[PDB]
């Protein structure tokens, strides 16, 4: 039978009993005393493995089990039985009917995994799963809302030599305990549950941080909501300021060198004390001997050296209110100050990390674990990628406790690691609101001069050009665009057009305002501005495309930005305002009049759109029409969702804590994807076996052509010899694989799709069709991308090998030349000819030992531990020299392999997809891009070009230069009074952003000196040290967060000391005076720059007064 219920025989377990109706199975259970009155029911579906032991264990635990085998019509059994949970050995997806039933009934769905090998082989595999098997076992079920991808089943051999599937005995106990823990949340009273919450805090006196969120008020609101719901919370303070003071007093973390600080904390913070017996019992119960032996080898015997009493106990910092506990997250590594990774050894966490998590599991005996914000570091510990075993740290540290994780909708790429490696359930929260830059009144007279120039009918237009040039040079714009500043040499038409486009881009930039607090909606003005930002550009660009396709005079609007603003942006804004005033105007006649189409054309477009869910022009016309229709229709829904989301977040969190079901959702910020509202849902990703999709291919081709055209324009019509790429995960998920398309088109290879839409083969483009020589590529990746899509790397390497062997080309083949040069370089280094020939084709690289980052930020920000950039280049070459181009040579390190592949490199490309961060507001951007740039400059001896792929506007993707982007970001955010005044209405979390931006600016100046000017440092000094805008920022920093001001002053002084900034004596004196005054008044914060840099300390002391210097030195020496 194909649809049945099954069970194992009682007298004879070998043969199987089959039943066609639920009544027969119930009678069979009652005959054999398998039925218990009032017990909860569990249904088991699937065919991937043999589940006899699981059924027996669940029955012994005290449940009623229904094993159902039905591939298609399994909903009838579920509706007849009405279980309390569903366990699925998934192969594919179940459908929307299951999601509707789960939402209606509010029950859970689980999905364990199966391994098709022996246990010994599985425990030694560094990957676990990859490809179609991983897509069918993990990726697809997440679209239904499954949780806990736990590895349970494996295979064994008998005497004859036959493979048999079974369940590993050690995993079964943990799985059953987890099921019991999840089911007990529904019946236990709220007054008796115990909850643990984890937050992230900076060292010393720094503030709490999360991605775009104000942390302390959100925590206070959450605690108030929990107290209202009926939980046992006592001792809560009056307001959030008192909570912040208490957290600072009793919840701080310290670095290794600040012995005095935590020695003082031991006698004032009242921490939890752990003895040796408890720790040893917990370790024996939880971990394995070999991993603990590794920990002992790395750090020594218990308790270690960090926060230990003289008696021999360990101290844990926590803050407890009744049955709720708050804890900070410690460091997952060691401050050995050795920046080069040793190949062949992993990193084990110190004693404090393990002690905290084991005390949560066994000492506090928590019923629920919560991670508060984006993002922690638990899910980035070693070793395996997916399908973890008992040797992996996240699996052991999480245990069998329900796990919830608060995450932002703008960082979908990194949530998959938390979902798949720590078994967490994600809860989405919003992003900060958007507004206009309001800088149109500063660059107005320049626009008037340009307008006067454009309307001159004179044959000789030079004086107007001279006036425009004078105004441009006065404002310093010529440095951003790479123009000249000669006395009597007028500009040409193209340069003036570039200046006008730059100014218009400045005028229409969107910025973020005050940070987001849970339980508090935006201001009505911010609601209006966000709804304005979410709807204007789609309508404008779709109308422009529709006008272009019909053959209208769109050349002027495509050539100038002012014309486009005056012809397509203002009418869209007016229409959006009208629709926002009265949502009932959205009629088909309005659509047909706005798009200038007849109703029959609209019907045809709707028919085409429905069929796709014809020639190419019809398809694109229908797509534009559908975009216009959706954007017009959903304005009121946007506003309502924005107004209603904050309450839904708290309600969903409470429902999840009571053991309910959380609905799935996609990811992305509201501007890029409006389908992410309302929030409070669980995010999923795309299938990597179908990438690059049909839509991403054309965009990749266009971007590659734009890159080639720009390089030819800047270098006298010469094409590049080799191009470098960096691959990340979020843009891969949100674009469909456009960067891979760019790489493949640069090589000259195209994908081949089967009948199911999966890409599994490659084809060579003829040289005549290409119209240009082939160009070689080199690629670097991050850990998240390697986890998400590993087969695409194999495709890329295979494409490189295929293109290197193409002969009889009309144009030159540069891939073969690159291979020959790499082989020669390897030969001159002292390698065997066979090894050199084998290695001369490696082109995909990543972090050593499988780490997720580059490890270069720690070396750059330790200014007193290096002198030249060559040391940084060597460290970067060592730390990112592993190879990930094939499965048989997965994670193999060869000396000089990375260096030989970087020869003859001309361009560096970095993707960008989010509207919330830029080049100066994210540290990973400089960490990767500037590191690659520095390595290329050190290897080849010439500084390459740097470009950014702008995906932010899904209807208009483009390519931009790095220095222009830096200029735009600097002119729009940190030197803009509107941004500063909007930020000055927050707290400490808002105040940390300035220090973060200054640190990133210092890092960029270190990596690529030519991209940072002295005038930028001068402007920052004028704004933040002299207060030329008359905003009163010093008082704001004093009343909110002095540590940020200390950090900013220290960073500027370090830049002055290293020679990167050519400051004068007065500026140095003022900075030193301010730094010493703040440190003396408000005590040191002790970050890396302030309390761990001797040369900077001496430099600061030498520039100040003698008594002030002595007081500053004695203040510094107290913490060490
Ligand atoms: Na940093
Ligand atoms: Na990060």
């Amino acid at each position: 039978p194909s649809d049945m219920l099954y069970h194992a025989g009682i007298s004879n377990p070998d043969d199987e009993q089959e039943f066609l109706t639920v009544a027969d199975y119930e009678k069979f259970m009652q005959e054999n005393n398998l039925y218990k009155e009032g017990a909860r029911k569990i249904m088991i579906t699937g065919q991937m493995a043999d589940a006899t032991d699981l059924i027996k264990a669940l029955e012994n635990a005290g449940y009623n089990v229904y094993p159902v085998q039905s591939m298609t019509r399994f909903m009838s059994f579920i509706e007849e039985v009405q279980p309390d949970a569903v366990i699925n050995m998934a192969h594919g997806r179940m459908g929307d009917k299951m999601v509707d039933y789960l939402k209606a009934r509010n029950i859970l769905l689980f999905a364990p995994l199966t391994i098709n090998s022996l246990v010994d082989e599985w425990e030694n595999d560094p990957m676990g799963m990859s490809g179609g098997f991983m897509s069918q076992s993990i990726v697809t079920p997440e679209i239904d809302g499954a949780i806990r991808p736990f590895a349970l089943f494996a295979q064994y051999e008998d005497k004859e030599g036959l493979r048999h599937s079974y369940a590993v005995p050690e995993r079964l106990k943990t799985f059953v305990s987890t099921i019991d823990n999840y089911l007990n949340l529904k019946t236990k009273p709220n007054f008796e549950k115990k909850v643990a919450i984890y937050y992230y805090k900076g060292p010393g006196q720094n503030a709490l941080t999360a991605a775009g969120m104000e942390v302390v008020p959100s925590l206070y609101n959450l605690l108030l909501r929990m107290k209202q719901e009926g939980y046992n919370i006592s001792g809560l303070p009056a307001n959030a300021q008192e909570l912040g003071k208490m957290i600072q007093a009793q919840g701080a973390v310290f670095n290794a060198y600040a012995e005095g600080a935590f020695n003082d904390f031991m006698q004032n913070g009242h921490p939890e004390l752990i003895t040796k017996e408890q720790y040893e019992s917990w370790v024996k119960e939880s971990l394995r001997p070999e991993k603990y032996q590794e920990v002992v080898d790395a750090f020594g015997e218990f308790p270690g050296n960090y926060m230990v009493t003289p008696d021999g106990k360990l101290g844990i910092a926590r803050l407890q209110f009744g049955n709720v506990v708050l804890l900070p997250q410690n460091a997952a590594g060691s401050g050995d100050n050795s920046f080069q990774v040793v190949h062949g050894t992993d990193m084990a966490p110190p004693h404090t990390y393990i002690a905290s998590y084991l005390w949560m599991q066994h000492g506090f005996k928590a019923d629920a674990l919560i991670h508060f914000g984006t993002h922690g570091s638990l899910e980035f510990t070693p070793r395996k990628q997916v399908a973890l075993c008992s040797n992996d740290w996240p699996d052991r540290l999480v245990g069998a406790v329900p796990h919830y994780y608060l995450y932002s909708i703008g960082n979908v790429g990194e949530g998959m690691m938390a979902k798949r490696r720590s078994y967490a359930t994600l809860q989405s929260y919003l992003t900060p609101p958007f507004l206009e830059s309001s800088v149109r009144g500063i660059y107005r007279e320049l626009m008037e001069k340009i307008k006067i120039y454009n309307n001159s009918q004179k044959a000789n237009k030079d004086q107007e050009s001279l006036a425009v040039k004078t105004l441009t040079v006065k404002m310093g714009i010529h440095r951003d665009l790479g123009l000249d500043s000669m006395a009597n040499k007028p500009y040409t038409e193209d340069e003036i057009a570039r200046v006008e486009n730059f100014a218009e881009e400045l005028a229409t930039e969107k910025i973020t305002g005050q940070l987001y607090t849970m339980g508090v909606p935006y201001e009505p003005e911010r609601i209006t501005s966000s709804v304005y930002a979410m709807a204007t550009e789609p309508i404008a660009y779709s109308l422009f495309a529709l006008d272009k396709q019909r053959g209208k005079a769109t050349e002027s609007a495509e050539k100038h930005r002012s014309v486009f603003t005056q012809q397509y942006l203002m009418p869209a804004r007016l229409l959006v305002e009208r629709l926002m005033a009265n949502p009932s105007l959205a009629t088909d006649e309005l659509i047909c009049h706005t798009a200038g189409i007849t109703p029959q054309e609209l019907a045809k477009a709707r028919q085409i759109e429905a069929e796709r869910n014809y020639s190419k022009e019809e398809v694109e016309f229908a797509l534009a029409v559908a975009e216009v229709e959706r954007t017009i229709k959903n304005v009121g829904n946007y506003k309502n969702a924005l107004l209603t989301s904050p309450e839904e977040e708290l309600s969903s969190l409470m429902n999840a804590l009571k053991g309910g079901y959380t609905a799935p959702t996609p990811g992305g910020d509201p501007i890029a994807n409006p389908n992410t509202l309302p929030t409070g849902r669980n995010m999923y990703a795309i299938n990597a076996e179908a990438t690059p999709t049909e839509s991403a291919w054309e965009k990749g081709i266009a971007l590659a052509k734009q890159t080639i055209d720009r390089y030819k324009q800047r270098h006298n019509d010469s094409i590049p010899r080799k191009v470098s790429y960096t691959l990340w995960s979020s843009e891969f998920i949100e674009t469909g694989g456009a960067t891979i398309a760019q790489v493949l088109y640069m090589l000259g290879v195209e994908p081949v799709r089967d009948a199911f839409g999966r890409v599994s083969d490659l084809k060579l483009i003829p040289s005549t069709e290409l119209g240009r020589p082939r160009i070689d590529v080199v690629v670097q990746t991050s850990g998240q991308l390697r986890d998400l899509a590993a087969s695409r790397l194999f495709l890329i390497n295979r494409a490189v090998e295929m293109a290197a062997a193409a002969k009889d080309d009309k144009y030159e083949n540069q891939v073969a030349s690159s291979v020959i040069e790499a082989e020669r370089v390897l030969t001159e280094k002292g390698l065997s000819p066979k090894d050199a020939r084998e290695i001369s084709t490696f082109r995909v690289f990543g972090g050593a030992n499988g780490m997720y980052g580059t490890g270069i930020q720690e070396m750059v920000e330790s200014g007193d531990r290096w002198e030249n950039e060559s040391e940084i280049a060597d460290t970067y070459l060592n730390n990112m020299g592993a190879y990930y181009g094939s499965e048989k040579n997965w994670e193999v390190f060869q000396k000089f392999a990375f260096e030989a592949a970087l020869t003859r490199t001309d361009v560096v490309v970095q993707p960008r997809q989010s509207n919330t961060w830029g080049a100066l507001s994210l540290d990973h951007v400089y960490e990767f891009m500037g590191g690659m740039n520095l390595a290329v400059r050190n290897v080849t001896g010439k500084d390459p070009d740097a470009y950014l792929s702008d995906y932010r506007n899904r209807n208009h993707m483009k390519m931009q230069e790095l220095k222009e982007a830096v200029g735009v970001e600097s002119r729009t955010t940190i030197l803009n009074p509107t941004y500063i005044k909007e930020k000055m209405k927050g707290g400490a979390s808002s105040a940390s952003e300035f220090a973060e931006v200054i640190t990133n600016t210092y890092g960029w100046n270190v990596m690529k000196p030519a991209a940072i000017d002295k005038e930028l440092w001068d402007n920052i000094y004028n704004v933040y040290v002299k207060d030329e805008l008359n905003l009163g920022v010093k008082q704001y920093f004093e009343q909110q967060n002095p540590a940020a001001l200390e950090e900013m002053t220290a960073v500027m002084l370090e830049s002055a000391r290293k020679g990167l900034w050519q400051a004068s004596e007065e500026q140095v004196a003022e900075l030193s005076k301010l730094h010493t005054e703040i440190v003396n008044t408000y005590r040191p914060s002790c970050s890396g720059f302030v309390c761990d840099n001797a040369k900077l300390r001496d430099f600061i002391a030498s520039k100040a007064d003698a008594q002030t210097a002595t007081q500053y030195k004695e203040n510094i020496s107290k913490i060490r």
